């Protein structure tokens, strides 16, 4: 599920809420 954050050039600030970079945007479990 996309979280609402791009990660093309920086990692996910939303890593704190569980979101990780895949396919240039931040996701939690799809």
């Amino acid at each position: 599920i996309p979280c609402g954050e791009s990660c093309v050039w920086l990692p996910c600030i939303s890593s704190a809420i569980g979101c990780s970079c895949k396919s240039k945007v931040c996701y939690r479990n799809g």
